[PDB]
DNA sequence: CATCTG
DNA sequence: CAGATG
């Protein structure tokens, strides 16, 4: 946790860079495993040798952690840290919508910039283009005071449009955070489910809605299911505009809600345990369901959920507040 | 995993 | 349809 910390970062560093500028999965893959290994373990490590005779620790990563060790340094980081080349695919990314194997064409095409991109709105997609017009909004963090009035909003319309809605907002801004970097909705309806064939206009009739008072800016994807969008709290009375959100909606058979409102609200520090949990309480979680576990190895068959409350009950366990669902 | 592009 | 993104 500390013991091993820069070893486990350039580790990181190193995986990070193979899969992001080289195409490197396997290798990138490589430093993966092992910053995980040197992770868990216990000792200082006080050598490359020593940690070889870690799984996962090969070679190659000794070798490199020997240099680290034996200098405050690493030649082929710093190489990396300088390269204008690998520094762009690190930034370009930063856009929405743009992912890594587009960083790279972008560069080998000359647009390393910001500037290089607004020059070349072109050759960007919608997505894409969205992302560049709300660059700086889109990386600063959502404060819980207009959360609350965010909330406040999509909670009135989704009512409006329909009683029988349930709406909810997960994420840290659910689980107490004072601020968080997008808005998460999970939603369902009495009259869509598991078997239900589909109700497309559940999920289009509300984000209409919100366009229609004008939550609701832009449209990343919008699928049956799912959206992905932007919005933005009203300016007030001219002086202070808000800036533009990212914010998803998603439709959720009223079957599974919980568990995916459970599941969506995390940590996943919170879920894992509560995951791991269940499984010694004969049981079985993912984002849909719960499941009694059989025992002829396993076994399923939905154990019906009608709150979070119905799930923690399942596994025997102490009911949560969001607040305390951090670790 | 769902959506989009091309 | 593969392949990319979030
Ligand atoms: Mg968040
Ligand atoms: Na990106
Ligand atoms: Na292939």
């Amino acid at each position: 946790e500390t013991l091993n910390g820069g070893i486990t970062d350039m580790l990181t560093e190193l995986a990070n860079f193979e899969k992001n500028v080289s195409q490197a999965i396997h290798k990138y893959n490589a430093y993966r495993k092992a910053a995980s290994v040197i992770a868990k373990y216990p000792h200082k490590i006080k050598s490359g040798a020593e940690a070889k005779k870690l799984p996962g620790v090969g070679t190659k990563i000794a070798e490199k952690i020997d240099e680290f060790l034996a200098t405050g340094k690493l030649r082929k980081l710093e190489k990396i840290r300088q390269d204008d080349t690998s520094s762009s695919i690190n930034f370009l990314t930063r856009v929405s919508g743009i992912g890594p194997s587009a960083a790279r064409k972008f560069v080998d095409e000359g647009i390393k910039t910001l500037e290089d991109l607004r020059k070349n709105e072109d050759k960007l997609n919608h997505h894409q283009r969205i992302g560049l017009k709300y660059f700086g909004d889109f990386e600063k963090r959502i404060p819980r005071e207009e959360m609350l009035q965010m909330q406040d909003i999509v909670l009135n319309e989704v009512k409006k449009v329909d009683s029988e809605y349930i709406a909810t907002v997960c994420g840290s801004f659910r689980r107490g955070a004072e601020s968080s970097g997008d808005m998460d909705v999970l939603l369902t309806h009495p009259s869509f489910t598991s078997e239900s064939t589909k109700q497309p206009k559940l999920l289009h009739q509300v984000v209409e809605q919100l366009q229609k008072v004008h939550f609701i800016t832009d449209t990343l994807s919008k699928g049956e299911t799912k959206f992905m969008g932007v919005c933005q709290l009203p300016s007030k009375n001219d002086e202070k505009e808000y800036p533009h959100r990212r914010i998803d909606i998603r439709l959720i058979p009223k079957d599974q809600y919980y568990c995916g409102v459970l599941y969506f609200t995390g940590s996943d520090i919170f879920n894992k345990n509560m995951r791991a949990h269940a499984l010694e309480k004969g049981f079985t979680i993912n984002e849909y369901t719960i499941r009694p576990l059989g025992v002829t190895g396993v076994a399923g068959e939905p154990l019906p959920v009608d709150s979070e409350k119905d799930i923690f009950d399942y596994i025997q366990w102490k009911y949560r507040e969001p607040k305390d669902r951090s670790e």
